[PDB]
């Protein structure tokens, strides 16, 4: 259903931004 | 068809958590 | 609705290739 | 249209398999 699908969407993106957050790791190169 | 893209994100979707997994690599720091 | 899917997909991809950007990291090694 | 959807969920799966490519990084701690 397009409510669930928009739900996943949503959370696929916020994961995106927090792993984008992890990746300031690159601390090691600056 | 609506629920192979349900469960193609859910698939998506845990992948992106084991590399969120992988990613406490930040143990570094 | 249908659209909003893909536009969201395009977006997701976009960031993950950013991702895939920062890591060639991988430069340590 | 449902092919465009497939094909772009399929290339976001197929990064995803190259990020965790990239992942063995985690030669820093093995």
């Amino acid at each position: 259903r397009m409510k669930q699908i928009e739900d996943k969407l949503e959370e696929i993106l916020s994961k995106l931004y927090h792993i984008e957050x992890e990746l300031x790791i690159k601390x090691l190169l600056g």
